[PDB]
């Protein structure tokens, strides 16, 4: 390389890569920290109370045990939002439901059980079921439960206000430590009487259901008529070198949906056995309910010295090898 | 200094290579001009289907959706019901153990406590006889012990084959915005309403039959009823966001979890279902076998961006340069 | 550059540069090896059992199918520790509890609604919920749980002899090789009677609540007084380019707690719906158990020829850079 005195043409080029070297290999991108992954554990609790008006059946009240389906706390949970209830089924032969098939002659139908959507065994003939239309006879649940009917106000539609509380504790074992969403700002008269916001309480583990399907980009009662899926993440990107006060958890809301024209919405159908007058019954639901899912993900770095001079070596190295290359474009 | 006194296209040539490296691979194959990103994504499971199960001395047993499916509710993890073992009319009452706990033929050999492994009751110390072959030791717990000896060769839920299973898996990538199902934009309502799916057949169909999955995950259907098993589900959404969103389609795999069957065969769970009969708290127990279907869905994400482009350019600038300096002093040893 | 008898100066970095890279980034980080990654499945089998004798109600026998809340199987389980009854619970009119409110005068409450944690719905008049203190008239479980008085000795106090055990089937799909927890070290005989242990049993697939929350740094009575959380990480770091015989799983066992004055432990509530005498009724439990996440993460390495070439490639890159930078610093 002829050095004829080149000037400042590639010292300033030298300096530009030392200070990029320094600036964003070594303190922007935290390369003198080692960094480590945790392990984090959710639970969830739901405060709320819903009284609904069922016609055949009265007052209904949905407690804590009762929206929540899991009971336990983890995770993955669902909210009671709205319900197709069918109570007293007893094992006998009754008249499917009409979508099933319509035969308006016993001849029609066939004795066995059928391959899609298999309501029940057959019998081998066709009881009407109505009135107006005739369906095959077979041996299940006898009160079928019939869901063409959706109630368009949401039985459960006060679950905006049920409050759910979420305590995510997580670990680094890498460096050993342990931390939960309820930081020390966070307190005991503060969740006494506190509600999570974007900016007004960005600590606040209170999380309104409502406030959530909101910031998740979804109505609430259009959601609750149906079903729905939010997922909260929450991150906790932070920086072991400083104190342990200035780690403070991340929450985002997203809403997983899709086209409304085909199977809209999230449902599921469970029962309730029970012993009733020597005879074993269940109420079967059909419940549609937001499905909550919970995501924590975060990774905390601490100082260490292997990576830092393995950091300062491959940033020497790249600082000569981009002289070298500004030299040779250059001389060309 | 380096020599050059009509080289000739020796050098040239690999200096071409390098550069069609680097526009290659570098850049086209590793998509090195597109920023990527996971997703967020959401499983819910569907079992439709019934099963008939004659019990001697229970009679018809019916078993729908509310029935095999023991979440309810729908999980990555679910388990179907495909055998069961039943015990009802459990009463907390003294009876004898099971023989598999302890056997002692005089009530002094039992002693007053409890088992410190597999505890089946609070031993009371007398040795009432189970039968009148082998004696056991008195313990307070549920009366009608359960007896798992003889497990039902000819699966009561052997019709779980034919179950068929709807995965809705809502994915979203917020780097980019993104919201995609499963139900692709080809997959419509009159297809859904008959359809079944396969490996070349049906690519995009979200509903499987159970059987066709326990085959494609490299297991017997019946063996594994018999016992269970468990099949994993991977749902994979590379795509790349450049095109149109219609193209970006799920991919589902088959996965068969099993090990060894000579040391703790198959998957098997005891659950009690408790009521209040004649004033009596009584409860319903079933030592169920059945196959675990875990749902996991892995994705990514790909968009053209200015700053990858920038920066594989400058990287591809970088090792063509040295590449070539690397190149002349080989060749000028 | 400048060569008239440099010396073995620059001849020492060269071997220096050949040996790093046919070592730490050849054999030590496996550059001869692809990796890829398992699908797992966890399932879990507790066995024990614990009589609670509550006053009132009689022996209470817990058996593998109460304790355990998600008795189908899965890796996030919660075992009962402690809990609060409260039986034959109907839907009517009852005082509420005295922690929502004390109103002497029936004009003092007001119908409708708690906003903040709701107990049920106010009818507008203030029963007295005993002698002392005087609370508002809602609708709703008519027996309201008290759980002011949290059992200080633990009436599941046995579940540290619960013995849990875990099967975990993991496969590599890249390489088609399936693995189970259930190692061919652990025979029959060796789980008919073991305990693991960090160095004795390394093995075994029983594993001990009251070990386990040894291990993960925390006492099994303050926990089990009021909940906890542990977490079962199950590494499967193996080489393929041996035998099968020798990847094993490793076990580890972190304690994810926090601050114990606000929020201490974890508790949740459920209930047993059933029918009694023509009347729906339900028993209505608050569970504080320990709460165990089995979260499992590995990888395999198989040798492969693609891989191999890259980093001798890269190798080779990487060494002549070093001499043209060694050489370029001893010139100057
Ligand atoms: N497991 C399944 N097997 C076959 N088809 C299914 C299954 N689950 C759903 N479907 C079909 O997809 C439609 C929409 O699915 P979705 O989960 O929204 O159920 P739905 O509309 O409430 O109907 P249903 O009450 O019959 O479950 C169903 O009406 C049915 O035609
Ligand atoms: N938590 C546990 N503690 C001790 N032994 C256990 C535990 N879980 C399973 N085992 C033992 O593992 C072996 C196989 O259990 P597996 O569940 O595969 O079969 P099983 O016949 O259903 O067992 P069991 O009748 O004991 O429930 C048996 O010896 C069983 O007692
Ligand atoms: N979803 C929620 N909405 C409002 N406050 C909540 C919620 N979950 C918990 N809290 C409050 O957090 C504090 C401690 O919560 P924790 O989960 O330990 O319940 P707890 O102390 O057993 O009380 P409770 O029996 O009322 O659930 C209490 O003040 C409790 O009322
Ligand atoms: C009485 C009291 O201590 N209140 C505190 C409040 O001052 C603090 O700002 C908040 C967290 O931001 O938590 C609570
Ligand atoms: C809570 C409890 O009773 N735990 C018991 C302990 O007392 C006993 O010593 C041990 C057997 O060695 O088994 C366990
Ligand atoms: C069946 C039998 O011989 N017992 C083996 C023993 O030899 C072995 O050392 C240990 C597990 O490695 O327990 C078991
Ligand atoms: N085994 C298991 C359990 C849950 C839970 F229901 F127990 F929380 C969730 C999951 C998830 F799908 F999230 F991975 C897995
Ligand atoms: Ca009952
Ligand atoms: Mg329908
Ligand atoms: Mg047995
Ligand atoms: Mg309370």
């Amino acid at each position: 390389v002829r050095n004829k005195k080149v000037g400042v043409i590639f010292r300033l080029i030298q300096l530009v890569v030392l200070v990029y070297v320094i600036g964003w290999v070594f303190v922007y991108e935290k390369g003198y920290q080692t960094s480590s992954g945790l392990i984090s554990s959710v639970s969830v609790k739901l405060k709320g109370l819903a009284v609904t008006q069922l016609q055949g059946l009265g007052p209904q009240v949905w407690d804590v045990a009762d929206y929540v389906f899991p009971a336990h706390g983890d995770s993955s949970f669902v909210v009671m939002t709205n319900f197709i209830m069918t109570p007293q089924q007893a094992q006998g032969h009754c008249a499917e439901n009409p979508e099933g098939g319509i035969c308006q002659d016993d001849s029609g139908c066939t004795p066995g059980k059928a391959e899609r959507k298999a309501q029940g065994i057959r019998t081998g003939n066709c009881v009407p079921f109505n009135g107006t239309v005739k369906t095959c006879e077979i041996f299940g649940w006898c009160p079928v439960e019939v869901d063409d009917k959706i109630p368009s106000p949401a039985l459960l539609h006060e679950a905006e206000n049920f409050t759910l509380f979420i305590k995510n504790s997580i670990s680094f074992p890498r460096f050993k430590v342990n931390r939960r969403n309820l930081v020390e700002e966070v307190n005991g008269t503060y969740m006494k009487k506190c509600l999570y916001h974007k900016i007004l309480h960005p600590l606040c583990p209170v999380f309104s259901l409502g406030y959530v399907v909101r910031e998740s980009g979804q109505d609430f009662r259009s959601l609750a008529e149906k079903g729905g899926v939010v997922g909260i993440t929450i991150d906790w990107e932070c920086d072991l070198d400083w104190h342990v006060r200035h780690c403070k958890p991340i929450y985002q809301f997203h809403g997983l949906y899709g086209e409304k024209n085909l199977s809209p919405g999230f449902n599921f159908r469970f029962a309730r056995h029970f012993v009733q007058n020597g005879t074993n019954r269940r109420h079967l639901f059909k419940v549609f309910g937001i499905r909550f899912d919970i995501l924590v993900d975060g990774k905390a770095g601490k100082f260490d010295i292997i990576p830092t001079m393995t950091t300062i070596g491959s940033g020497i190295g790249i600082f000569g090898v981009a002289t070298v290359l500004c030299d040779l474009l250059l001389l060309h």
